[PDB]
């Protein structure tokens, strides 16, 4: 039930769930949400709320898309703005993001929070202070923006930075960070539209892997 069942994947470690998988947990207004569960990483408990690792969905989608969530539960997925709002409103939810480049490396970055507001508020990001990690940090920039996709502009720009730029993010003017940006496959040509983290391996090379995952701080 709801009263009795877990509210995160932290409470699923909590009860002995050891294996990272799709778990079935309850949001605050009692809404059933399927999950996926990192109880591997750094200690465990982690929902994973976007992966990619082999360019097979196409990310470049709009605002409806983002909303309610694209993807598969056996690849790469968003689990959706809606659904990240009710999981990261109540409590205090710490930010881990974790890449792999093409030749194997892992880096990662971690904040001491991580919320984004509902839809009237366009899925605002409010961060939390930068804790470190491997990766450097290339998301404090974006911290108080608004949520942008093609179709739907509300960055702080006189440009539109999710055409631009060819991904959905909380973007600025434009980015130091763009990991809903185009699998462009290692160094690429084209300036700033890949799978980017420009503090660790700049604005002209997309990662192999990226994961964005939130647990009660
Ligand atoms: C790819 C991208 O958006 N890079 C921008 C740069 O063009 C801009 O001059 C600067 C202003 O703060 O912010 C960076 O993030
Ligand atoms: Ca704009």
């Amino acid at each position: 039930s709801c009263a009795t069942g877990p509210r995160n994947c932290k409470d699923l470690l909590d009860r002995g769930h050891f294996l990272s998988g799709w778990h079935t947990i309850y949001l605050p207004d009692c809404r059933p949400l399927t999950v996926l569960c990192d109880m591997d990483t750094d200690g465990g408990g982690w929902t994973v709320f976007q992966r990619r690792m082999d360019g097979s969905v196409d990310f470049y989608r709009d605002w409806a898309a983002y909303k309610q969530g694209f993807g598969s539960q056996l690849g790469e997925f968003w689990l959706g703005n809606d659904n990240i709002h009710a999981l990261t409103a109540q409590g205090s939810s710490e930010l881990r993001t974790d890449l792999v480049d093409f030749e194997g490396n892992h880096q990662f970055a971690k904040y001491k929070s991580f919320k984004v507001a509902d839809e009237a508020e366009k899925y605002k990001l409010v961060l939390g202070a930068f804790v470190g990690g491997s990766a450097g940090n290339s998301l404090t920039g974006h911290n108080n923006n608004f949520f942008s996709t093609k179709d739907q502009d509300n960055d702080v720009s006189s440009s539109n930075c999710a055409e631009k730029f060819q991904g959905a993010w909380w973007y600025a003017d434009c980015h130091a960070s763009n990991l809903n940006g185009l699998y462009l496959m290692g160094p690429h040509e084209s300036y700033a539209n890949g799978i980017n983290w420009s503090a660790a391996k700049g604005y002209k090379y997309s990662y192999k892997v990226s994961e964005m995952k939130v647990r009660p701080a």
